[PDB]
């Protein structure tokens, strides 16, 4: 029922270099327009890492802004997290992680003046 | 079927002002781990302000970060988005958007050295 998600990549690098690690989705993929990584450094709490939606709208936590990019094929269901830069501050578990978001609301408008 | 979403808050306040947003989930919560904020500025492509997991795990934009906090009651279905700090480019719709995410798959290991 839920999308199948397979996670490649990753291994061993050094300080300074760059890993990329890949994320294919196979099964019911037409209702998943969210994908996420996360990572979970020893005794820390998983974090989220990155996370991209299908418009292309991106995110990122503060500790990978600039050095790690999450993108997607679409047509391929696959998203990448291209790691550059990398520390000791780096090794970790990292997850792929699927989503499904909900409907547009309207919204509320927010005027800030002056 | 999907969950009920009521956004609130918003209006207008003065740069370097604040304000709170509200959201209030009912109906079929019970799947939903995920909450974000988007907004849209006129002309501009709606982005991602902010978002949470059931976790607690939090994440935001780069043209927000430290000014903005998402933070959820779990008893009351409701997040809020708190602005700190406001500037006239913070003028926008914003908007309240709801997620399911998947299951844990077992990640990959990455290991940087030296
Ligand atoms: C942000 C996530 C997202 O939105 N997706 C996704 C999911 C996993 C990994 C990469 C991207 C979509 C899932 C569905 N596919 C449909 C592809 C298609 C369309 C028309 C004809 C044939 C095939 C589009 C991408
Ligand atoms: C990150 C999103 C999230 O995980 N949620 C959420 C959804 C919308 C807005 C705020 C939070 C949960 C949805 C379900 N509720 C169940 C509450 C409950 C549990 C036990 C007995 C009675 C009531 C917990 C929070």
């Amino acid at each position: 029922m839920q999308v199948q998600l397979v996670e490649s990549g990753g291994g061993l690098a050094q300080a300074g270099g760059s890993l990329q690690l890949s994320c294919a989705a196979s099964g019911s993929t037409s209702r998943v327009n969210a994908m996420g990584w996360y990572r979970q450094t020893p005794g820390k709490e998983r974090e989220l890492v990155a996370a991209i939606d299908r418009s292309g709208a991106t995110v990122y936590s503060e500790s990978v802004r600039g050095r790690f990019t999450i993108s997607k094929n679409d047509a391929k269901n696959i998203v990448w997290l291209q790691m550059n830069n990398l520390t000791t501050e780096d090794t970790a578990v990292y997850y792929c992680r699927s989503g499904v978001l909900g409907s547009w609301g309207l919204g509320t408008q927010v005027t800030v003046s002056s």
